[PDB]
């Protein structure tokens, strides 16, 4: 079902990332691990603080598509990363199936000029009506248990 994620999502906080290449999130889904440079670790830092849940939605450049995305389980503190970078932010993965940008087509994204929300720098944040729909968008990921998410909110 999707009333545990929508619970998760109440009030969060959305932001893109994006990697360069699959590696980094491949990483990020086996270790539950993920680092930015440090303008985005001090935004990152200052939203987790600020609200129930600090989502964090990847896109790989060029492939056309969103991986997945991850609720931050910590702050970032001091990985064989394909890469001057910050800490270390603790993860959980809410969804590792991929989603196509052709299907997110109708969501734009007003904290950047309301262009389509796959469009925008590494750590853009995503207004919440904005990030809540994409993140309903994509496939249900029935190996993953919210449960214990819900927990540490």
């Amino acid at each position: 079902g999707t009333s545990k994620l929508k619970y998760v999502l109440q009030d969060a906080r959305f932001f893109l990332i994006k990697s360069n290449n699959h590696e980094n999130v491949s990483l990020a889904k086996a270790k539950g691990v993920w680092s930015t440079l440090p303008v985005n670790e001090k935004k990152l830092n200052l939203a987790f603080r600020s609200a129930r849940s600090v989502i964090l939605i990847f896109s790989v450049r060029e492939s056309g598509k969103f991986q997945g995305f991850a609720r931050l389980s910590s702050e970032s503190h001091h990985i064989h990363w394909v890469l001057m970078l910050g800490g270390v932010f603790k993860i959980d993965w809410i969804c590792r199936r991929e989603l196509p940008f052709t299907k997110s087509a109708h969501l734009t994204n007003p904290w950047n000029e309301h262009k389509p929300v796959k469009i925008g720098r590494d750590g853009q944040e995503i207004e919440l009506e904005c990030g809540t729909q994409l993140c309903l968008l994509f496939p249900p990921d029935e190996s993953i248990d919210l449960y214990q998410v819900i927990h540490k909110m």
